[PDB]
């Protein structure tokens, strides 16, 4: 088995911005998930060869999380919210497709998206 190279958070010909909404995804969406207690598998990509789960990327072709999440903003990867938006809901959307209901990884992938439409509500005007 082995693992993809991992999404990348780095491409200079991709145009960026730096968006007050973006600014909040960062600093709400993002940093309220990331302390949460559940927020640990979704931290980084997701280690086929650790975990022994060599159907992982078989099943999943468009892998994405936190960590890499994070990166991009960070690094100012993204043009608009929706971008990071689509990243979050791939992440969560992922963890279902893979894991069957009531995996404990689903309960984990459940408690975070409440958060992070709770805080995707509040998003401000551009
Ligand atoms: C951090 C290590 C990971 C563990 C797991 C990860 S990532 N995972 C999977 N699907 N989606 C994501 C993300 C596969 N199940 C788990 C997992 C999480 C909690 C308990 C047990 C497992 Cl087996």
């Amino acid at each position: 088995s082995m693992n993809p190279p991992p999404p990348e958070t780095s491409n200079p010909n991709k145009p960026k911005r730096q968006t007050n909404q973006l600014q909040y995804l960062l600093r709400v969406v993002l940093k309220t998930l990331w302390k949460h207690q559940f927020a640990w598998p979704f931290q980084q990509p997701v280690d086929a060869v650790k975990l022994n789960l060599p159907d992982y990327y078989k099943i999943i072709k468009t892998p994405m999380d936190m960590g890499t999440i994070k990166k991009r903003l960070e690094n100012n990867y993204y043009w608009n919210a929706q971008e990071c938006i689509q990243d979050f809901n791939t992440m969560f959307t992922n963890c279902y497709i893979y894991n069957k209901p009531g995996d404990d990884i689903v309960l984990m992938a459940e408690a975070l998206e409440k958060l992070f439409l709770q805080k995707i509500n509040e998003l401000p005007t551009e």
